[PDB]
């Protein structure tokens, strides 16, 4: 699981910020910027930069960047299961 290291550029893009460092404690709360929009933005910059599917039944278990190490890993294992298709 080598996913917050991955990360913390994609959400220093997205939140569009330096001093963001990602750790698994780390959620919205921390993050006065971080809302309903820009968490939409988030998960869709991880659709079409790792290719990696999230359903809204598993954003219901994602309360921290923690919890996105754990998900972005999993799909990125559903990625060595030869499925390959870009964006």
């Amino acid at each position: 699981m080598p996913t917050l290291d991955a990360l913390t550029p994609i959400f220093r893009q997205v939140f569009d910020d330096d001093s963001i460092v990602l750790t698994r404690e780390t959620s919205a709360n921390d993050i006065d910027a971080w809302d309903s929009l820009s968490h939409m933005n988030l998960i869709v910059s991880l659709e079409v930069h790792y290719k990696i599917k999230f359903a809204l039944g598993e954003l219901q278990k994602l309360k921290n960047v923690g919890d996105l190490a754990d998900l972005v890993d999993k799909k990125l294992a559903r990625k060595l299961e030869h499925h390959h298709h870009h964006h």
